[PDB]
């Protein structure tokens, strides 16, 4: 596919605004919701304030708070002194006046990670008054809505090309596919209709769709579109072109398989992020493992597969059910036992060893074991460590492999801070990782493909009436990330050539 279609990037048009009326009712006008989570409304909201001389002092500071938290930290020093030196100073030209005395007497001192935190919620929170009811009887606010109208329109199974097939498994097909108007390449995993019927596939498929679309994480496979066709029920999702962790473990260098620890340690760095993200929405993944750990093509990694994933009600701390892979189950899940975010912890424990060892914990390299043979390794075998583990990463794996959830490391206090703090971590700027700044430590090569692999029911109201709540089309922010990324957003969005 090397060749966007022109056909469907004339259908990427900004409507009349009289189109847009019916949406201005019927949309969330939240100014987090709207200016800092959704990318286009940032956009046009820090363009509204870029042309306004009044904002410009906070919008500024805004951009230089971001730019301080994603910088080196050769550079942290200078900027933070830049920073203060040019909006923190009575006398100077940029000098941002809405704050208060002790949040700017506070900014001025201190030289820690979290520096100027306090700083940009105070930004935020004034921006959020008048200068966002500004924004709102502006120019700027009705480009958003046009921008949210062409987001709502149909953008089904037409719009997209499958030039590839990726893995056939439970339940359907996954393709490599290209989104037609703007070029961009996504991962469309496509689920046979009358196979999930015959398996009753529809809580499970169910639940991983609607969990995939509302968190946003890029350490966490997106999802972009959710269609229905005749056949089958789609998602449209980020590509992982380097495919899982494991084939890296094994089936590159054969000889001496298993990664070097820094490399491992970023992986791991980045699962973290990955879990702390869903374990503070409530949400337990249930089936970490090498295999569901996926490469891009730039080397940074992404869980996937949230098909056993469950979400804990409000109220809810533990739950019940046996569901995830032989080995990578934790104690008190085979047990039958009630559970937590910890069960995801003991996997992450089982996902670092086998990255280093090229072996699981609880069998050699190559071993078929029957899984109530490796139930009882897991209960009852202590785990032993090779040579090539330091000190960090034994201590860590053993932190994480404790049978009892209770003495084992993980959620604490609504994050995963304490896990961070581990030795293990000690060359990691959880900072620059989690915006995505880091250099990833192996990149996966683009000519080489890292992978091996190759009835009569009718339908009723209850499964079109399904079907239909299942295809609930766009996803917001994923959308306008590919409408930027792509520079659709730049070509339309234009005043004066
Ligand atoms: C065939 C192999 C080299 C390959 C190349 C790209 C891939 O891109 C993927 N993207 C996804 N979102 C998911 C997923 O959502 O599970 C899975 C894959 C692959 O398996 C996958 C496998
Ligand atoms: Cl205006």
């Amino acid at each position: 596919p090397a060749s966007r279609d022109r056909k469907y990037l004339a259908r990427l048009k900004l409507p009349p605004l009289s189109k847009c009326e019916a949406l201005r009712e019927s949309l969330d006008l939240g100014f987090e919701g709207m200016c800092l989570e959704q990318p286009i409304g940032k956009r046009l909201f820090q363009q509204f304030l870029r042309t306004h001389e009044q904002h410009g002092p906070a919008l500024q500071l805004w951009k230089d708070i971001e730019d301080y938290d994603t910088a080196d930290d050769a550079l942290r020093p200078q900027k933070a002194q830049a920073l203060r030196a040019a909006y923190l100073e009575p006398q100077a030209q940029l000098f941002c006046s809405f704050l208060d005395a002790e949040t700017v007497a506070r900014a001025r001192a201190g030289a820690g990670d979290g520096l100027f935190q306090p700083l940009l919620r105070a930004v935020l929170a004034h921006l959020g008054q008048a200068p966002f009811q500004e924004f709102l009887d502006s120019l700027y606010f009705l480009r958003f809505l046009q921008w949210k109208w062409l987001e709502a329109q149909p953008m089904g199974e037409d719009w997209f090309l499958d030039f590839r097939v990726l893995g056939r498994g439970g339940f359907g097909e996954v393709f490599a596919c290209q989104m037609k108007a703007t070029g961009k390449l996504y991962a469309c995993k496509k689920l046979n209709k009358k196979r999930l019927k015959k398996r009753k596939g529809y809580q499970g498929a169910m639940v991983e769709k609607k969990i995939l679309a509302k968190v946003h994480s890029r350490f966490i496979v997106s999802l972009a579109y959710a269609f229905e066709t005749k056949t089958d029920l789609c998602l449209v999702m980020t590509i992982m072109n380097g495919g899982d962790i494991r084939y890296h473990i094994y089936n590159v260098d054969e000889d001496n398989p298993g990664f070097q620890e820094p490399r491992a340690i970023f992986y791991t760095a980045q699962i973290v992020s990955g879990l702390e993200h869903l374990h503070q929405r409530n949400i337990i993944y249930r089936d970490l493992k090498p295999e569901n750990v996926l490469l891009d093509d730039d080397g940074n990694v992404r869980i996937s597969d949230l098909g056993l994933a469950v979400e804990l009600k409000a109220g809810q701390t533990k739950t019940k059910g046996y569901a995830g892979t032989p080995g990578f189950m934790a104690p008190e899940l085979l047990l039958g036992e009630e559970y937590d975010f910890s069960v995801d912890y003991f996997a992450l424990g089982v996902t670092l060893y086998e990255m280093i060892a090229a072996r699981g914990p609880f069998r050699a390299r190559g071993e078929k074991v029957e899984n109530k043979e490796l139930k009882q390794r897991v209960l009852e075998q202590a785990v032993t460590y090779p040579d090539k583990f330091s000190p960090a990463s034994k201590d860590f794996c053993e932190a994480l492999l404790q049978k009892d959830p209770e003495k084992r490391l993980g959620f604490r206090d609504g994050s995963c801070d304490g896990l961070r703090t581990h030795p293990l971590f000690r060359d990691i700027s959880w900072r620059q990782l989690e915006a995505g700044m880091l250099t990833p430590p192996f990149v996966p090569d683009s000519r080489t493909v890292y992978a091996k692999n190759i009835k009569g029911v009718a339908f009723e109201k209850a499964d079109t009436e399904f079907f239909q709540e299942f295809a609930s089309g766009t996803c917001p922010i994923p959308w306008q990330e590919e409408m930027i990324e792509t520079g659709v957003f730049g070509d339309l969005n234009v005043w004066r050539p």
